[PDB]
């Protein structure tokens, strides 16, 4: 198979890399080309399926380049594209031929624009692109997922009594903490909806979804006492709802607008449980489906049945609030006075 | 002293491309405009440069050109210090016919990254695409507090349809609903934020109050036409929508971290629009908005006061949003049909 990917750095060393790649690829019966431009690498590799994946994993863990994204993969090609170039290194910055400068300049402009759009893509779509799968042709599937929903407590009072610059810092830190912990436990963030964070886990990650929920609550608790009382981060609380059910995962829309979405009642149920945590002594609430997806010995606490066809609500004893929810909203209210 | 860079997609030969350059050389040289046009596998890559008044007017005529579509300006440089191609009125480079092997890697990379770019564009929020088309990097724009009309619309009894329809049919139904909503929202100047399940999130400025209501009624209208266009075995026959609108202060911008970025709207109006959207199940109207949206309307609509619901807010609607059916019996009609 042959693959195409772009990367990001972290000079005579890149010529040293080219010398190293020539010797290894010629030994490995693998050909291709490696380009460099303005701090970005462009490499094409081709060979037998088992051989190129062996090499692609070596460069994935390389310290020299970062932010790797496989753009394309063709598993059954008829003939190679560069049948004689073990690894042709092209330092395109050194090239000064004016006839290639337009193609050079357009390559840099689109690639830089491409690296920006990457940051807005859902993690599932980028994953599909890394696997050589076209997101516009892949059929959606019904999967058993654990839905994650979490937002900021008393966020209406915060937006009402905080400058625009302060709330942006507060939400960015909240999104950064949530995205980092969710991704660390193997979860996938779907999208941001206002101050809400939507994520999903597989049915094997039941305990990971609860550990993610507890780590997020714990990191916000650390952050609140890391800053001074004049810092908006001192008032950052969250509630977390989890649900389990059948959802349709895939890419929807038309040629004008596409999006990665999850279709199923478990999505709405997770949002209601997230809003239910305001009336509970616990900052985490999940259904029985999430509870039965857990193998670890959690101290499950039955919170009774609530209607959002009332459904059972559970939680863990570690999700207990050391504060009072209503007194915190009042504390948030009068602190901003 | 302006320079533009845009990519486009062809509409539908080789020798007809040489004419575009021939005309380009005649007009760009009389306009003192230089640039570079690249054609590669059904995509156009053109750089323009020159004075503002004549680059814009030239650029506006290339937009209405029938031969290329989906034009997106990627980069803009105002008050340039020096031209990039000072001698090329318009150098047309057909990369498809060039066969130099030393540029085939660069030619192959540019094609792959651009095709991947066109795919990512479709997933982007409309505001981000708008910012790129103005030459403004979205990751450098600071979030602003603006008064906007928030748009929410989802599918009626969507939980019953997901429980009683095959996956391929649910996808066909949702794709069509998203295709109709996006087209009507965009035609009225609205910006689609994202899709949340079966919900469509959009925003309008405070000067587009009437356009937000005309969008809502046009969506409801096209769903009615579509229902009797198809047969009773088609899932589109059971497609209904409720629409909620809200007006308030929202913080709009690019938020997140290096791991994840998203275009989001922060404000109570976003949550208000979602509840009014879900309020349409208990109303004989498929559209519900607040008094703030009502005050943004200049057209002489027949507003109907639906009382106060929930910190309570007062809900309004228009007479045209009236349903010819009953919402409860439709929920049961949808369920009895899927047997
Ligand atoms: C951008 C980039 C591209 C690389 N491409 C190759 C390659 O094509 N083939 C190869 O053997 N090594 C390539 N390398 C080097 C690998 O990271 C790897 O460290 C090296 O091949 C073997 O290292 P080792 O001998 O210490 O095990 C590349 C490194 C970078 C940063
Ligand atoms: C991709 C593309 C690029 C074009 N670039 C130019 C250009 O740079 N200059 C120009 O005068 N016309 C350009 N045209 C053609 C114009 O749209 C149009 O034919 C011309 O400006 C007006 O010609 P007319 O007055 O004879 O109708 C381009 C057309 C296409 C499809």
């Amino acid at each position: 198979k042959r693959l195409v990917y772009i990367s990001k750095i972290s000079l005579e060393e890149i010529q040293r890399i080219g010398k190293v790649s020539i010797k290894n690829n010629q030994r490995d019966n693998i050909t291709g080309v490696l380009l460099y431009l303005q701090g970005l690498f462009f490499q094409i590799l081709e060979g037998e399926n088992e051989k190129v994946d062996k090499l692609y994993k070596k460069i994935l863990v390389d310290d020299r380049h970062t932010n790797i994204l496989c753009l394309k993969t063709e598993y059954d090609i008829t003939d190679r594209m560069f049948p004689n170039w073990a690894m042709k290194t092209i330092n395109l910055n050194e090239n000064s031929e004016l006839m290639i400068q337009p193609i050079k300049s357009l390559l840099q402009t689109i690639t830089q624009s491409h690296r920006v759009l990457e940051k807005y893509m859902p993690a599932r779509v980028i994953y599909l692109i890394n696997q050589g799968i076209n997101p516009l042709t892949v059929e959606p599937q019904l999967v058993e997922k654990i839905i994650f929903f979490s937002d900021i407590l008393a966020f209406s009072t915060l937006t009402e009594k905080l400058p625009v610059n302060e709330v942006v810092i507060l939400v960015n830190r909240y999104f950064s903490i949530c995205t980092r912990i969710i991704s660390a436990y193997g979860g996938e963030v779907t999208k941001f909806i206002g101050d809400c964070v939507m994520a999903s886990f597989t049915k094997e990650q039941g305990d990971a979804a609860i550990r993610t929920s507890l780590d997020i609550i714990s990191e916000l608790k650390q952050l609140r006492h890391h800053v001074e009382a004049t810092n908006p981060l001192h008032l950052l609380y969250t509630g977390i709802g989890l649900s389990y059910g059948h959802v349709i995962e895939g890419n929807m829309g038309s040629s004008l607008k596409m999006d990665h979405t999850l279709l199923g009642d478990a999505v709405n149920v997770a949002a209601r449980l997230e809003a239910l945590t305001r009336q509970l002594p616990y900052a985490l609430a999940f259904t029985a489906g999430v509870k039965k997806c857990c193998q670890a010995q959690w101290t499950f606490i039955n919170l009774g049945a609530h209607q959002v066809e009332a459904i059972e609500v559970y939680t863990v004893n570690e999700a207990q609030k050391y504060y009072d929810t209503l007194q915190i909203t009042q504390l948030i209210r009068q602190t901003l006075e």
